[PDB]
């Protein structure tokens, strides 16, 4: 089963809480946060299979808004990371993310499988969608690995 646009997914990263790893889910309601309204769909325009190096939108299902890298750096105590949040507007590059493999055992232009560990690169700011500690998401120079499950 490959990953496709319009398929409702949960977007997860591993966090190391009490020296204990668990899978956390991206959520939102105007910035983004983590939990475990966690439902997302990949899109290519305002159910095609996604390829690595494809730029995509992440549409939040409850709200209908998109995950966009912001200007501001207010959620972070690293001032080189940008805030990530929901935006209704989708002209410009800020709501766009390119998908990359975690592993060398996956190539650019290849089909993105479910259960593939993913790296998500902001088109406008060239930063990664990034897990930060509470736990939040920002856009930073350090990579975080994301995986997608069906929901």
């Amino acid at each position: 089963q490959f990953l496709r646009t319009d398929d409702e997914v949960v977007l997860q990263c591993t966090a190391t809480i009490h020296k204990e790893q668990q899978k956390l889910c991206l959520a939102a309601e105007r910035l983004c946060f983590l939990e475990s309204v966690e439902k997302w769909k990949f899109m290519m325009k305002t159910h095609r299979t996604l390829l690595y190096g494809h730029a995509i939108l992440l549409r939040h299902s409850y709200s209908g808004m998109y995950l966009c890298c912001l200007s501001t750096s207010r959620s972070s105590t690293d001032k080189l990371a940008f805030d990530v949040g929901l935006q209704e507007d989708t002209t410009g590059e800020a709501c766009w993310w390119t998908i990359h493999p975690a592993s060398k055992q996956r190539s650019e232009g290849e089909k993105v499988r479910v259960g593939d560990d993913l790296i998500l690169v902001s088109v406008s700011s060239e930063r990664y969608l990034h897990l930060s500690y509470s736990w939040h998401v920002d856009a930073a120079f350090q990579q975080t690995l994301w995986s997608v499950a069906p929901i």
